[PDB]
């Protein structure tokens, strides 16, 4: 059931912004590890005396990395005279965020029809305002409300090229890396209490609960009208034999925040071949692979969707498989992206639900918690 | 002239420590960009609840990257019960350093015969103490005094494997990258006033002024007895037509600090081939290459040291060449390592002064300021 109750017109995920200590080093690491091209910049070389911001792209996926300069460079500016390209940026907020949480996502940005109306409707329906609508070069409007923790939901709307004041990157510095990643599928938050978090976000967005089918968590998914903006939220389950990874997250993150980004690949086999080649030479590491019993058990579960060879290809790459009533999910998880056991990445590809493919086809892999446990037991033997 | 006036026995450069916001991302970027292997770690997985520290090595070059965890993880510890492997580490100091200066060098570490005596003699001779001698696992002693700005000179001495509490890295995560870099040749600081900085450091070390032969700077080099520890220091020259890069550094760094690290390569041609291949795929960028007139002028200057082909190889890679009365220097400079126009790297190789090669053979390339200017004028034509 989908009541299509969005209180304003939402289009697609637009970008994800990381708040960093040094944007250059994080952006270069991510570019190589994920196969994303340097696409745009806003920094001292573009006249921005406030923050350094570098944009990476792969298909429609946009990752923005931002760090503050010394406040002394902009000490004579006021908001009316700012050289910042992102007017919501604040030195103190950024330093406080990073000192509290370490490297992580500050903004989950969605494109909307009218960012001013989305902001107004959101706040009228309980959203805590974070940054008011600001019109950039009479061309783009940006506004921000609190999502959870210190993560904001950023609304962006365009009259008619990322943001004004950003410059396209010199193609000598823009190597055309591409490992197959194409868009953000979903963005997942960890909170201490799922109920109040769901009520708050669904309250100001009108997003509905997305249909699904002790492992340490309870979760639910909020979805826009066409179910292409997907925002799962997790809470810990306390008292388990194995400590909840959600609780570990909350401890090391100093509270609620974004847990993982799920990145859709148009060819998850190529993406994982390319990412795994680079794990130990600057890229990203992956979770330990499931035992071979897991891949023998795949024949009975998805043998009508994947051939034996395609199943063997999943086994070589450590890919997990889950199934809905409508489709099939291929997924895999990285180790944490930075020092703290907090944020990580998921690579996914979805099979089925052709109408275009409907959002969320095959679910989110919750069936893989039980399958992994069974598989671990069976391999013990 | 070398009076050999060291007030304590100094051996060689031991390591360089960067203070980071996220050590993982900086270390992975540097590993790929410079061809350094992940060699050791001290972090949550080794029981360190205080800081994440990752060691990269290439030959005898040791780069350490350290970032603080949430203080909450160690809030019950005191110094007698600390799980930090580097007892001088302090959360507040590290966050303050990084917020003030951005990514940069906190510690220039030299190995000495006895770190406790070096500390005591240094402080008796004017050094400002930063961290007192602490004996680690009855095996290593570490002590720190102020060098310039918020950079410390760290003394390390060994009774008889980096530091106790560090663990060797799993060789699955330890890819054997190597682009030819072999050791730290020199480490250069920028200060507002050269005179007082020289008097202070030479005062507590006994290091002597190393012999040499308007560009925006005055410089001098302090050297240990065998001239293998080399510490140049720069001050700006004000009022020049082109603003001093030293003054720009001081402004963007919020004061004095480490300007560049010069890394000796055993094969600078291979090192630059490998580094330039990776510049736009996560590595380091290099300064703009000098015009071809510079390389035509090399025949008259070093045609007795480099063949035409070896000169052409310098031209393909953008390598600079300078000459002393004793030897020849091949050098090249990276663009800044992070967001701010502050710290950068120099790659060097020295030719001549065979006895082993004496320290500082061929100088530091000061002749290349004038040669570059002449070369730029000639290419204008
Ligand atoms: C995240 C996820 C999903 C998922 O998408 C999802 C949604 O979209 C919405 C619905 C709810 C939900 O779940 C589905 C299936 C998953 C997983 C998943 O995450 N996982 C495994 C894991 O645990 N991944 C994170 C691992 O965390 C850590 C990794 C590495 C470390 C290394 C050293 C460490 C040292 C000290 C403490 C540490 C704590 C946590 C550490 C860690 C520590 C899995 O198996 N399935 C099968
Ligand atoms: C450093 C050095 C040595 C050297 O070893 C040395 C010693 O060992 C001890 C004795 C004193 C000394 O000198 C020798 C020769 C050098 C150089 C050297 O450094 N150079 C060129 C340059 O300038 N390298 C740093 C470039 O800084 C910047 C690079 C890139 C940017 C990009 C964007 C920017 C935007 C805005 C502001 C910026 C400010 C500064 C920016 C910058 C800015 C050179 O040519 N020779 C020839
Ligand atoms: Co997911
Ligand atoms: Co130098």
């Amino acid at each position: 059931k989908n009541p299509k109750s969005d209180k304003f017109k939402v289009k697609r995920f637009h970008h994800i912004e990381f708040w960093c200590g040094d944007a250059t080093n994080v952006a270069r690491r991510f570019s190589w590890g994920l196969g994303m091209r340097f696409s745009a910049k806003s920094d001292l070389s573009t006249g921005n005396m406030v923050h350094a911001s570098y944009l990476l792209t792969s298909g429609d996926l946009r990752f923005l990395f931002t760090a503050p300069y010394s406040p002394s460079l902009s000490a004579g500016e006021i908001k009316p005279t700012t050289t910042a390209s992102i007017p919501s940026f604040d030195h103190g907020s950024c330093r406080s965020f990073f000192s509290s949480h370490g490297l992580g996502v500050r903004a989950v940005a969605i494109e909307v029809e009218d960012a001013e109306s989305a902001f107004s409707i959101s706040v009228a329906n309980g959203a805590i305002p974070s940054s008011p609508p600001i019109v950039l070069n009479e061309a783009v409007t940006i506004a921000e409300v609190k999502l959870y923790g210190d993560v904001v939901l950023r609304y962006v709307s365009y009259k008619a090229e990322f943001l004004p004041g950003f410059e396209r990157v010199e193609d000598a510095s823009s190597f055309p890396l591409d490992y197959g990643i194409r868009r953000l599928d979903h963005a997942v938050g960890n909170v201490p209490e799922l109920g109040p978090a769901l009520t708050y976000v669904a309250g100001f967005t009108g997003f509905h609960q997305f249909a699904e089918f002790e492992s340490g968590l309870n979760s639910a998914v909020l979805a826009s009208n066409d179910e292409m903006v997907l925002l799962p939220i997790n809470e810990p389950v306390h008292g388990t034999k194995r400590k909840s990874q959600i609780q570990t997250y909350l401890e090391h993150n100093e509270g609620a925040g974004l847990q993982h980004l799920a990145l859709m690949s148009e060819d998850i086999f190529r993406t994982l071949r390319e990412m795994r080649k680079r794990s130990s030479i600057g890229g990203f590491d992956f979770m330990p692979s499931p035992p071979p019993t897991y891949y023998q058990n795949l024949k009975k579960r998805v043998g009508d969707v994947l051939s034996d060879d395609q199943i063997k290809e999943c086994e070589e790459l450590g890919i997990l498989v889950d199934r809905d009533d409508q489709g099939t999910l291929l997924q895999i998880f990285t180790k944490p992206l930075g020092d703290r056991p907090t944020i990580f990445i998921e690579i996914i590809q979805r099979v089925g639900c052709m109408m275009y493919q409907s959002g969320g086809c095959g679910g989110f892999g919750k069936g893989n918690f039980s399958e992994l446990f069974k598989s671990i037991e069976e391999y013990e033997k």
